[PDB]
């Protein structure tokens, strides 16, 4: 007999605080997008536009660090989006800049108790956004599963 385990999964609700001994996500938009556009742009800005025949699942979050000590921003989630039952595609994470629009995960970290806005955004086929088919988005956060049925 194969070694089974019992899982339940939890259900990503738009605006509500996801928790953890050290940081709290707040899922605030889950949409498709053919230009990701950051929340700021006042001069010079970084967006990424979806190359021709692509689209973007763009996730924006708010996430706080509880902890006494900096969070980076490679340490946060990677999302997937299932397609049609067994399309997979995952996120990257961006951060949101006051100046810039945007920087990428690699270079930026949140100070203790200090929120930052971000991007999980996942480069699909145009067909994820335009088909009646299916999208389930998950992601696995300090030992629990997420789910989100985007269609």
């Amino acid at each position: 007999e194969p070694k089974k385990e019992e899982k339940k999964d939890k259900e990503v609700v738009i605006g509500e605080k996801i928790i953890s001994d050290k940081m709290e996500i707040t899922i605030n938009n889950i949409e498709f997008s053919y230009d990701v556009l950051p929340k700021v742009k006042e001069s010079l800005y970084t967006h990424y536009p979806a190359e021709s025949g692509k689209v973007y699942i763009d996730i924006a979050a708010d996430i706080k660090n509880t902890q006494k000590q900096e969070l980076n921003c490679s340490d946060l989630l990677t999302i997937e989006a299932n397609y049609n039952d067994g399309y997979k595609y995952s996120s990257q994470t961006i951060v949101e800049d006051e100046t810039t629009g945007f920087t990428y995960d690699n270079i930026s970290s949140i100070d203790p108790l200090e929120t930052k806005g971000v991007r999980f955004i996942i480069d699909c086929p145009d067909e994820v956004k335009t088909s009646d088919k299916p999208v389930i988005l998950s992601f696995t956060f300090d030992g629990n599963k997420y789910v989100y049925k985007m269609k």
